[PDB]
């Protein structure tokens, strides 16, 4: 996904 990467905390 993207929250699966710590650069995407804000939204997934």
């Amino acid at each position: 996904g993207c929250c699966s990467n710590p650069r995407c905390a804000w939204r997934c």
